[PDB]
């Protein structure tokens, strides 16, 4: 039985759990049962909440950043239902009194033991909060749509939850021996190497003699290092490269000076090399797990004396304003010299200030730590920043994660893809992070799923597939049951693989028509229809896949052939009706991240109680350049509105008219109004947000209305610049704005204040945009390379400027695009 446990969680992984005992490894093995420990005691912690708890643990409410409504409720086992008008203030218990009023009297006959269900959804309204702060409620009051909801009593919820249970005396300078090597090249080869803390070297660099290319090549040098070794900080980190001249890179390696039990490294060590794009300080501290094939430098670290890095009580024991808001040496001088008052009156420059300590002085740097341990908490914002690389001290790294915990869980979630890209920076295994990442996810199931996939995604990588494997194993061990939901997921992709790989081969053969009949017998396939059946959308797993409309499944016209998936659910009736493109051959992370921060840009612009109408549907990589991208029903490209069919509501005289005629169809009489603007507000929305994030090349093919106006897009291949580009108006949009008019000034500038508003909002949190950027660092993302790229934001969101500086800034760049307009 445990047993079977194993094997399922390997084939969840996508590793073997044998490999990592094959390992032989104390570091690995400490991690794993360190760690499954701690998510035994999670899991047993959870067994035991209380309904209304597990049901916050099971489907977190998902709520908003006096009037009338219709709402209809039915009770769990039963069709009957009821409609009733209720205010939009009332709370969820009022609703429930009243169900249960109307029920016992066609019955004949205690709102406290119910919560209330979204029909055939993952999804419950319960706590103290007027309707519409739930997203549900607020969404429905929108798109005009009724809610429909389900009476789902206490005795009925915690049948589920049932369900689911289971040192300084060192003064010779640092040095080591380089001994020989095993690698492939045309010539001379040499061997740089540096000692970095964070991105900032410890003393420069030294270098090899100049040996043949040939071998095997031997060296046994001392090189030995500008430092000493009782200065060497905890994270003291040694980083090779080798390379050709007479410039030419061939592979880097790099590793930490201490193990992960404190104790400074001797003697002989091995290290597999990576080949390359010289010196690579955030590149990871483990060997590229390819022995055979990979290139391998073998060292010798000299043995000084058994040492330890010392214990934290030992290291307990040993005008400026102005500038305060990249700085000369002699003002890293002052701010250093300050440090007891910064940490007194400006306890917000911590960042600052340890970037001045010097971290190759091991009395500074004692200094420096006696301070962080009185340092009051900071501000959620301040945490994400000292997650940086820059940031490698792991004391620092608990201070940041200490700072972190308030976090609310919507917060995390909308960090989230950047505190996993944080752990691929981390120099050990056992850390801070991981032990908050996974004790977060298992407190909620929400955070839980989607760590898991972003962590189930990159096991291709063999630089993460260690560490990241580990995680899902601990997480595992920590929710027997949510692994099982999830290899259902992970069963349903794997079919989807093997469907879209037909797709491929087929496509290229034959006529469209002729290979999607084909997809839906393949999909027939009692196989098919068990695997793609019945499961929680990985997009969202609140949203359930039931059933598959094979009927109305097929495939799309690019490359790769992405796959077209329906499902419906009579439960849930209409809001059943979801769609989901699964793609293989692309990488989607480029897109993932880009929905994310205009996610941000909405959150940000409604906390300020701006909604502009966005429309954040959801993209999820799983795998080796394989993800789903969420469909997104009753719309359409503009291209292909103005592809202007005859026959169609829309014929129109003049192309520019097309899509007003469109909206027109859709929207009959006074509906249209509420469009226009549906139009207007998200047009400003997705203009301001290319717009910032450098996206571009879009044109009416990648950009999309809804039957309700709402303008939104799609295909983000290339942002931050990354072919500066302008703001764009396209004629089409103007003219819709303007309501079909020649001059429009009033609907407009109307549009220009909405733009105006979303911007200077968005410059506002422009520190937090740049923090979560620079976390992304850690991705590798082709277009997410370097400064020059972070370079990108700070102009576009004008942040050195003023508010009425960026503002005025702002309003040339949105002249010129109307200029380009026609
Ligand atoms: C691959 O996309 C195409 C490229 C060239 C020509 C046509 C398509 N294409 C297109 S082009 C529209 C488009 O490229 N993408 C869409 C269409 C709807 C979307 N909804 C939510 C999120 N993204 C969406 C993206 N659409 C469809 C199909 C299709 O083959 C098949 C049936 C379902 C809709």
């Amino acid at each position: 039985v445990k047993k079977l446990i194993n094997s399922q969680i390997s084939l969840l992984i996508g590793k073997g759990l044998h490999e990592f005992d094959s390992l032989r490894d104390p570091e690995v093995n400490d991690f794993r049962t360190k760690m499954r420990q701690f998510c035994e005691e999670a899991a047993a912690h959870r067994q035991q909440l209380g309904w209304v708890e597990w049901l916050q643990y099971s489907f977190p409410l998902q709520l908003e950043p006096n009037r009338a409504l219709l709402v209809n409720v039915k009770f769990e086992g039963s069709e009957e239902s009821f409609t009733f008008q209720v205010s939009t203030k009332d709370m969820p218990l009022a609703l429930m009194a009243c169900a249960l009023r109307k029920k016992a009297t066609v019955f004949r006959q205690q709102p406290e033991e119910y919560a209330l269900q979204v029909n055939g959804r993952h999804e419950y309204l319960y706590g103290n909060y007027p309707l519409c702060h739930f997203q549900y409620i607020c969404s429905c009051l929108h798109s005009g749509l009724t809610p429909h909801l389900t009476m789902v009593h206490s005795s009925s919820i915690l049948a589920m939850r049932d369900e689911q249970s289971n040192l300084w005396s060192l003064e010779q300078p640092f040095s080591i021996e380089l001994i020989e090597g095993r690698k492939v090249n045309a010539m001379k080869l040499v061997v740089q190497a540096g000692l970095f803390h964070g991105n900032e070297m410890l003393c420069k660099t030294v270098s090899s003699s100049e040996v043949n290319v040939c071998s095997e090549p031997v060296w046994k040098q001392r090189l030995e290092f500008d430092i000493s070794v009782c200065d060497l900080p905890r994270m003291a980190r040694l980083c090779f490269a080798l390379y050709a001249v007479v410039d030419c890179p061939i592979a880097w390696a790099n590793l930490m000076l201490f193990d992960y039990k404190d104790q400074l490294k001797t003697g002989e060590r091995c290290l597999y090399m990576w080949p390359s794009v010289l010196l690579n300080p955030a590149g990871t501290v483990r060997g590229n797990p390819n022995t055979e094939s990979a290139a391998a430098l073998v060292i010798y670290l000299p043995e000084v004396a058994p040492v330890y890095f010392p214990a934290l009580e030992k290291i307990l024991e040993l005008l400026r304003e102005i500038l305060e808001r990249e700085l000369y040496e002699h003002e890293k001088d002052l701010v250093w010299k300050m440090r007891h008052e910064v940490q007194e009156h400006f306890p917000e420059a911590l960042a600052r200030l340890l970037l001045v300590t010097k971290w190759n002085k091991h009395e500074d740097v004692a200094q420096m730590l006696y301070l962080l341990c009185s340092w009051p908490e900071l501000p959620v914002l301040s945490a994400l920043e000292l997650l940086d690389f820059s940031f490698p001290d792991c004391y620092v790294g608990s201070f940041a994660i200490k700072s972190l915990r308030k976090l609310t869980d919507d917060e995390l979630f909308q960090y989230l893809l950047q505190l996993v890209q944080v752990l691929k920076y981390e120099s050990y295994l056992d850390c801070e992070l991981t032990k908050f990442l996974l004790g977060r996810a298992l407190a909620n199931r929400k955070i839980g799923h989607f760590l898991f996939w972003h962590l189930r995604s990159e096991m291709h990588v063999p630089s993460v597939a260690l560490r990241f494997g580990l995680i899902m194993e601990a997480y595992c061990r920590g929710s027997t049951h949510h692994m099982k939901v999830l290899m259902k997921q992970g069963e349903a992709l794997s079919k989807l693989k093997a469907l879209n790989d037909f797709v491929k081969v087929s496509s290229q053969k034959t006529t469209k028509p002729q290979t999607k009949e084909m997809m839906h017998m393949c999909m027939r396939q009692e196989t098919y229809m068990e695997a793609l059946s019945h499961l929680q959308s990985p997009l969202d797993p609140s949203t359930l896949l039931e059933e598959v409309c094979v009927e109305q499944c097929t495939f799309m016209d690019s490359k790769m052939k992405p796959l077209w998936i329906m499902y419906s659910s009579e439960e849930a009736g209409s809001a059943g009706n979801v769609g989901i493109i699964f793609k293989n051959g692309d990488d989607l992370r480029q897109d993932m991240l880009t929905l994310q921060m205009i996610q941000l840009m909405d959150v940000l612009w409604k906390q300020e109680g701006l909604d502009l109408r966005m429309t954040p549907y959801g993209c999820l990589p799983t795998g080796d350049r394989t993800g789903l991208i969420e469909v997104v029903l009753h719309s359409d490209t503009i291209a292909n509105i103005q592809l202007n069919k005859s026959n169609m509501a829309a014929t129109a005289a003049f192309n520019k008219d097309a899509l007003l005629n469109w909206l027109k169809s859709k929207n009959p009489g006074e509906a249209l109004d509420r469009a226009i603007e549906e139009f207007t507000l998200s047009c400003a929305g997705y203009c301001v947000a290319t717009y910032v994030l450098g996206i571009g090349d879009r044109h009416s093919d990648n950009i999309m209305i809804r039957e309700s106006g709402q303008l939104f897009h799609i295909d983000f291949g290339h942002f931050l610049g990354n072919f500066r580009v302008p703001f764009i108006l396209t004629y089409d949009f103007v003219h819709v704005i303007q309501q079909g008019k020649t001059n429009n000034s009033e609907k407009f500038e109307r549009f220009r204040g909405y733009c105006e508003r979303a911007y200077t909002i968005l410059r506002r949190h422009g520190l937090l945009f740049l923090h979560l950027f620079a976390l992304m660092r850690a991705a590798g993302l082709p277009e997410l390379s370097c400064s020059k790229d972070i370079q990108y934001l700070k102009d576009s969101l004008a942040l050195g400027k003023t508010e009425e500086e960026a503002l005025k800034h702002f309003r040339v760049k949105f002249n010129e695009a109307l200029r380009e307009s026609w």
